[PDB]
């Protein structure tokens, strides 16, 4: 279909624009988490104790401990979501669309997208928070109370997974276009030219994975394999989300996150 | 700079400028002066009725609102037409990465505007890539606010185009402001400034070429150039206003966040 050439001028052009909106890359990430760096070194939160110490060195207030941390989620899940809507607006094609089915692919698109990219800011013991100047371990979230233990947890599940793929930024570039532009979102008014634009994202993929893992057989066909499980990890999440925003009357959720969950 | 190379610098621009922007000024004039297929014509509530029903509008979910929309859609596209059309320009590509987002983020408003004018009339303007052509009357007869909010382009647009500039004028125009810098926040002037005294030189002899009779055509497109700052910072003004003054106007999260 399209020429070798215009499809790597597509990936060039979708990373460059990931860089530009996206603050803390995975490149970054592995670059904190692996160390050899005196520099880029986080401060790690494990319980109790070293979460007061934290409140203090890190910078990032009333309430309890869970909550505490919940809404540090959410605060940075809100800010993803925009930071994933501008990047939407950069893919090619994705503004020309009708405007109900951008509002519809952003809504159904952005928690498949946090969870992908949340696994850049993770390995198996914890994950990067404030810009990188912290790590909270995972046993310290799942050790969580009531129900936020286990809300925290599947997002780990997940990454370490989603991490052997051994992706980079250039490549999660592409396949974060992909998700956005799924047609098979409830509700859309068009599905055929979001079809035809991730025709050309899924090929400009293809090649990507090629190029850049030459020696990883299947790497597309794994890597889309993974696209659609998002699909129930998320309905899944707000399963949770739903059931947690029963009891507790302390969370406040974010109106552009209420909005994308009314639906 | 040899001459030779700022009209290959010219040409560079030409031919990325008709490769971005669908609607250039000369086929957009073909269709308001009658010679050309003719645009369906908003002059009025009922045609209005007629017009998103025939002409097939994508901002579609009050009157005055909806138009709104449908202008902040059309400038979304815009700025999508403008940032593929930058990464053209020799140069650009290699400045630093916040940069080019910063020379970008202050200068689509400015080159929405300067375009704007190309499928602009004294009697109204081009929507809709063209089919239709919606009169400026009324337009500035919009209620409360969004009236006023809609004429000072049309005031823009009628003195911009007495000078009379074509497409291959423009493409070097809208380069020479995105390369601005003095735009807040740059971090490596030098490069930028450097670019853009290139293409000041191709602009200065094309336009001398393109308008021979036309004296100090080049001094005059510079003052319309710095005109555009402030008529930006009005403009955005007003549309902070209007997002503040309508709640309705602030209807969903998601839409809001697509245009913040
Ligand atoms: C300052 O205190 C902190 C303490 C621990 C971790 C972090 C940073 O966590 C993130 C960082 C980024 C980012 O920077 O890209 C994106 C998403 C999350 C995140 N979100 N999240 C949701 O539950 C969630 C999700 Cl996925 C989607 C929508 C809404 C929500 C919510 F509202 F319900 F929260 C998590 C659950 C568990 C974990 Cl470990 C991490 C997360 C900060
Ligand atoms: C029902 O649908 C329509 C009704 C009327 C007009 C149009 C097409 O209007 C355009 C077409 C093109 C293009 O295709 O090149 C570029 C810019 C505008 C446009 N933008 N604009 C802004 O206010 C504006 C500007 Cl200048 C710059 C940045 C942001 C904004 C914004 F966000 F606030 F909108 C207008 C105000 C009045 C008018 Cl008459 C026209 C415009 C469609």
């Amino acid at each position: 279909h399209m020429e070798s050439a215009d499809l790597r001028a597509l990936a060039k052009h979708l990373y460059d624009s990931y860089i530009k909106s996206f603050p803390l890359t995975k490149a970054k990430a592995r670059a904190i988490l692996t160390g050899k760096t005196t520099d880029k070194s986080p401060f790690v939160i494990y319980d109790m104790n070293s979460l007061m110490m934290g409140e203090d060195k890190i910078k990032f207030q009333s309430k309890e401990v869970a909550i505490r941390i919940f809404q540090g989620c959410q605060f940075r899940s809100v800010e993803a979501v925009q930071e994933i809507t501008e990047y939407a607006k950069s893919i090619p094609g994705f503004v020309n669309l009708d405007l109900n089915d951008q509002v519809t692919l952003l809504k159904y698109g952005v928690h498949e997208i946090i969870y992908t990219m949340l696994a850049s800011l993770m390995n198996k013991d914890g994950v990067l928070i404030s810009e990188g100047q912290g790590f909270m371990t995972r046993e310290f979230l799942k050790s969580l109370r009531k129900p936020f233990g286990d809300f925290m947890e599947p997002k780990f599940e997940f990454a370490v997974k989603f991490n052997a793929l051994e992706l980079d930024d250039s490549d999660l570039a592409i396949f974060i276009a992909v998700i956005i532009l799924s047609g098979d979102r409830p509700g859309l008014l068009n599905v055929k030219p979001i079809e035809d634009i991730q025709d050309n994202l899924l090929q400009a993929l293809e090649l990507q994975l090629k190029l850049n893992h030459p020696e990883s057989s299947q790497l597309f066909a794994k890597l889309l394999q993974k696209m659609t499980d998002l699909r129930q990890i998320v309905t899944e999440h707000v399963q949770l989300l739903q059931v947690i925003k029963k009891t507790e009357t302390d969370m406040s959720l974010h109106p552009l996150l209420q909005e994308i969950y009314k639906d």
